RNA sequence: AUUGAAAGUUCAAAGCUUAGAUACCCUGGAGGGAAACCAGACUUAACACCA
């Protein structure tokens, strides 16, 4: 039990999704997606934690402490955020 | 021909112990796959006349 809640989950892309990675000199296709450390699309955890925890921050102003909690206090930092994303491992692309 | 002569600050000793370069952070915002372009040009040859 080192982690209280673990919640694993499938993220349905409902439109496209764009989720760069940055111009490369390797790349032919300017703004790419973000690839994997096997070539795969990937969404890294600093782009679900950023889009999730600042959706969250708005959805729920009412609980906003309890965000700064889990996911991070985002002004000055003063202490470790108790919450922890994955990066997203692509599990099935249409093709 | 000197209150002189003679006498090794020598010996033993670990800068050791405890200690996470950790914490906060969306590769994002802006950007019309457009611009130009005739589905068009032309009858010929043989021929009985003419000649």
């Amino acid at each position: 039990p080192y982690y209280a809640f673990a919640e694993p989950f499938f993220i349905h892309a409902i439109t496209h999704l764009h989720v760069g990675s940055g111009s490369s000199v390797e790349e032919e296709i300017d703004l790419p997606f973000q690839r994997d450390e096997l070539g795969y699309p990937t969404i890294y955890a600093s782009s679900l934690k950023g889009a999730i925890k600042s959706f969250l921050l708005k959805e729920f102003p009412d609980k906003r402490d309890v965000i700064y909690k889990v996911l991070g206090e985002d002004e000055n930092p003063e202490e470790a955020s108790l919450g922890t994303f994955l990066d997203a491992i692509l599990f099935a692309i249409p093709s």
